[PDB]
């Protein structure tokens, strides 16, 4: 629906600044990152940033945690090791 | 073959939960190679076939089921629940 979309367009922001702090500012934080990816999907959309992570909970539940990780191109250090092992043993 | 790897990620599961029991200042790495180590003794296996297991169980029921049976929470989710909070 509406809501749908709505959700959608803040999740794709939000995704889009995050790849591009990530790209600006390298040696930054997956949390220096976020809230710069917040702070501009906001004012993007014309919305409060309380609405862009309101969107991203939402997102995640609904569609899934993995869903929005792919989006922000973020791998879980978990996953990260696993694939260490994996190339370790092989 | 799905049994076989739905108990092998049963295994890993609790041995990674095991190893930050007994871990609690240790890394996530530290305890996902304990658990990897751990369920390959358990079923006298060898490592590559844990791992190989855990990537085929997360392909094909996706990458936060595995972490929700470690009782991991990624560090992006947990930084978006802090600016949730933030902004309540």
């Amino acid at each position: 629906g509406e809501e749908q979309k709505e959700i959608e367009t803040l999740v794709e922001l939000f995704a889009e600044a995050f790849r591009e702090a990530k790209r600006q500012k390298k040696n930054g934080t997956p949390e220096e990152w976020a809230r710069d990816a917040v702070e501009e999907a906001a004012r993007q959309q014309g919305r409060s940033r309380k609405d862009v992570v309101e969107a991203l909970t939402k997102y995640a539940q609904e569609q899934g945690r993995d869903e929005l990780l792919k989006r922000l191109g973020i791998t879980p250090e978990i996953y990260k090791v696993i694939q260490q092992i994996r190339k370790e043993e092989g």
